[PDB]
């Protein structure tokens, strides 16, 4: 390990950041979250959390890649050896979300290669897959029995399947399962051989979601509806902030667009000069995601405000209010556009360009993460490229469960315990408050200004020292006091056995930190006081 190979340029590293950390999230979770929630009410505690622990952490896990040289998993050595479970967590954590993350790029890759045919699959009522409620949305208003849409009908009857719960798994879905197959191998190949920075290439793949994303946006906000959409998006309801679950969804929703907790960041800032400005950047990044969001979301809800006027029902009885309000709303938007098969097979090339380089960006982190530790034998002893197709043969494996005719069910608890929520609030706090009281916030800042040049200001040092922890203890403590079990689409209600399942893989993660905690401690020779300050002192972070 002679020294981590420096970004060429830093058009480079805000490249792969951006690439990295805006993606599905931004234009897939967002509006559902946001629409589960009531919306309106949801922006209050998303902004609160956005400028409360956010950026802050986000820019800490930088300069704190930056600072050490160092992955994600040994950067923790070095700044305290006794909290060095962190990173297993982040590691553990990762792994989780890299095998639910790519069943939406299957679903993806589904509707993509059904949009070639003559006329779109759910855009009518008359084919296999329907039932007798089944009623064109334009004759729904003119005449009256529980109707349902044709769009909902498809996406519910010929892309899931639907069972009638998680203990009916049914029979795996073989057109699914090729999909998800087609996907890992495409990831496996981009990672092996290693995709470049073709400049004419990243040019392309990083300018046309934004120009999708603008033409999707101006046909939303010209359709008649549009109005009572926007404004069940923007307006509050302080009713519903008297509830732990909008706080603990917003709160995490940020942690999760900024991939925070996750050992990536740390592993793209060890990449970086150390003589950098790597503050201002960071800044503009989070902008950029941000307004991403917050512009996605107008166009989304335009669309919805649209239905609900056309269907001649209320907002928040038009869509799934799940993991499917996107493949619910956007191709009823690209029906209505001219050459509807034009756009919508630009729309699916946008989403699986979306999600292909987020994932691309995690899996890499994790594997270098988890080479580190054996830089030796995993190099040269024994070959990097078997062990990234046993790694990705594994997470296919894992998740084909989520394929079969009951995998939504599996999806959305993955989606809800695994690398969100608790874990997340876990590893953040911990991190937050390492760093703030037994490194030392000033210490940490005559490094960043001896690395950026200029000091900055007690933002950063108040959020770690203050606001972070204080945020998390309390969401966790008001999630705990009142509690509320998880259901799909407000109406299934989980078996006792599934909750118990969501909460190990939850705790799979944050039971990393007391067991390092306490082998470190068994492994050192002397008083109990001798060790505990001999585990404390930072291992030289080199400067
Ligand atoms: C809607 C949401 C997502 C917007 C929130 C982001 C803001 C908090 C950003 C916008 C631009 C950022 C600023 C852009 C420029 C600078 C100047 C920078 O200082 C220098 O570049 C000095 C250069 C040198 O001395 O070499 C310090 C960071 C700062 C304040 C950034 C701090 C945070 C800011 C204000
Ligand atoms: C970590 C890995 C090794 C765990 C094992 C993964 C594989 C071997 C497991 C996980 C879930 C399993 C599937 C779950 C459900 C069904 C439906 C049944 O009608 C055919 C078998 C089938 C398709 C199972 C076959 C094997 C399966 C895919
Ligand atoms: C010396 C340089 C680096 C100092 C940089 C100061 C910047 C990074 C800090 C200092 C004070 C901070 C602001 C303090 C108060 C608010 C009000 C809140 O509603 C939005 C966030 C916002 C606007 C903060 C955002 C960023 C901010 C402007
Ligand atoms: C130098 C020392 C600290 C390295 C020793 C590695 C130990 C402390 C770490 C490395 C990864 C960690 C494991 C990662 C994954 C799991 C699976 C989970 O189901 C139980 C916890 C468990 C088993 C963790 C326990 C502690 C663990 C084994
Ligand atoms: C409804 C949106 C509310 C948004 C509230 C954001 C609160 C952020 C507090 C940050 C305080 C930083 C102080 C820095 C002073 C230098
Ligand atoms: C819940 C399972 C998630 C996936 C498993 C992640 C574990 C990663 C490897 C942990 C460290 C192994 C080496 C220990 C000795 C240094
Ligand atoms: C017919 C009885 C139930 C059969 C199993 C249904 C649930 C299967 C998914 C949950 C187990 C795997 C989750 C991931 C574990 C790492
Ligand atoms: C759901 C987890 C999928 C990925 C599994 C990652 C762990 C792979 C095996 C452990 C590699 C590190 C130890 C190697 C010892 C020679
Ligand atoms: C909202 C219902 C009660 C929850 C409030 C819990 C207290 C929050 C502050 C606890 C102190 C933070 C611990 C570490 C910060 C230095
Ligand atoms: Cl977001
Ligand atoms: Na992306």
């Amino acid at each position: 390990p002679p020294q981590r190979e420096k970004w060429s340029s830093k058009i480079d590293f805000v490249l792969s950041v951006a690439g990295g950390f805006v993606g599905l999230g931004n234009v897939w979770r967002f509006p559902y979250l946001c629409y589960k929630n009531g919306g309106g009410a949801f922006l209050i505690p998303y902004f609160i959390f956005l400028f409360g622990s956010g950026l802050p952490v986000f820019f800490l896990e930088i300069i704190i890649g930056q600072y050490t040289s160092e992955g994600g998993i040994t950067c923790w050595e070095k700044i305290c050896p006794l909290f060095s479970g962190i990173g297993y967590a982040s590691v553990v954590i990762v792994s989780l979300l890299n095998v639910y993350y790519i069943v939406i790029l299957a679903w993806a890759t589904y509707y993509l290669f059904q949009s070639f045919q003559k006329e779109l699959p759910w855009a009518h009522c008359n084919h296999s897959w329907n039932t007798p409620h089944c009623m064109e949305d334009t004759m729904r208003k003119n005449k009256s029995t529980n109707f349902t849409s044709p769009v909902i009908e498809f996406w519910e009857r010929n892309v899931l399947s639907l069972s009638p719960g998680i203990d009916h798994p049914g029979s795996l879905k073989w057109d699914l399962a090729l999909c998800l197959l087609l996907v890992w191998l495409v990831c496996f190949f981009c990672i092996w051989k290693g995709v470049r920075s073709t400049g004419k290439v990243v040019y392309f793949t990083a300018t046309f979601p934004f120009a999708m994303l603008l033409v999707l946006l101006v046909r939303g906000l010209t359709l008649p509806g549009a109005g009572a959409g926007i404004k069940f998006y923007l307006y509050p309801d302080i009713t519903r902030l008297e509830d732990p679950q909008v706080w603990i969804d917003a709160g995490t929703q940020i942690f999760f667009s900024y991939a925070i907790c996750l050992g990536a960041m740390t592993s793209l800032g060890s990449y970086n000069k150390y003589k950098y400005n790597s503050y201002r950047d960071c800044m503009l990044l989070g902008c950029l995601n941000s307004g991403t969001s917050f512009v996605s979301g107008f166009a989304i809800f335009s669309i919805l405000g649209f239905m609900a006027q056309e269907q001649g029902v209320d907002i928040a009885d038009v869509a799934e209010s799940g993991p499917g309000l996107a493949f619910i709303a956007y191709p009823k938007a690209v029906t209505m556009m001219p050459l509807p098969t034009f756009w919508s097979i630009l729309f699916f090339i946008m989403l699986l360009l979306l999600g292909l380089d987020s994932q691309f960006v995690e899996v890499e982190g994790q594997i270098t993460s988890l080479v580190d530790l054996y830089p030796s034998f995993l190099r040269k002893g024994y070959r990097r490229e078997i062990f990234i197709a046993f790694v990705c043969s594994i997470s296919y494996l894992l998740g084909l469960t989520m394929v079969t005719e009951g995998g939504m069910y599996v999806f959305q608890l993955f989606d809800y315990y695994a690398a969100s929520g608790v874990c997340l609030l876990w590893v953040a706090f911990f991190e937050c408050f390492v760093i703030a009281w037994i490194y030392g916030g000033d210490n940490l800042y005559d490094g960043i200004e001896d690395m950026i040049g200029y000091r900055p200001g007690p933002w950063m040092k108040y959020s770690w020292a203050v606001i972070t922890p204080v945020l998390c203890v309390g969401c966790f403590i008001f999630s705990l006091v009142k509690y509320v079990p998880l259901t799909y689409n407000k109406t299934y209600v989980y078996p006792n056995w599934a909750i118990g399942l969501g909460w190990s893989l939850a705790l799979s993660s944050m039971l990393c930190v007391p067991l390092v905690i306490v082998i470190r401690l068994c492994q050192t020779e002397g008083p109990f006081l001798v060790r505990v300050k001999y585990l404390l002192t930072p291992r030289e972070p080199n400067r």
